[PDB]
RNA sequence: UGCCAUGUACGUCGCACUCAAUAGUCAGUUUUCUGUUUUUUUUUUUUUUUUUUUUUU
């Protein structure tokens, strides 16, 4: 979270890292942890940071894709909308441009 | 360039400035706050914090 040393974990669930880390004093933007603790508050154990251009392609059984202001542009002849993709409602692209057209065929061939 | 008949009618007069003073009507319980200057600036960005536990050709 922005300026804010608490992560958002799986559904609603928020936690930190053990402070027994390293990059406990280095927060990064995107973590992966190893075990999730409840004692004082929720605690990823093994801490490390991720790039978040590799989690769409390993949990494609997981991603939902929202895509939203579906408009037609004119330079390619084909409906755009912004896509988000998220496992467990976590927001992993918040905006993506990507091809309506090409996801979906019904409204497109009349458009 | 000589002459022009007689008698025949008159008087006196008036004008102005104005006008004041007046009726009757007694009284109203005690006590009270309300009140004044003076330093003026009110307001300035922050941070990472703990650990049951135990076994795998």
């Amino acid at each position: 979270d922005a300026d804010k040393q608490e992560y958002t974990g799986a559904r609603n669930a928020r936690f930190s890292i053990f402070p027994g880390s390293g990059l406990f004093k280095k927060p990064p933007k995107w973590v992966m942890v190893a075990e999730l603790v409840e004692t004082s508050r929720l605690w990823g154990r093994i801490a490390a940071r991720i790039d978040p251009e590799w989690v769409e392609p390993v949990a494609q059984h997981l991603i939902k894709r929202t895509y939203s202001e579906p408009h037609w542009e004119r330079a390619q002849g084909a409906v755009m909308a912004t896509e988000k993709v998220t496992v467990y409602g976590l927001p992993i692209v918040a905006a993506r441009k990507v091809n309506y057209s090409q996801i979906d065929p019904a409204l497109c061939r009349e458009l």
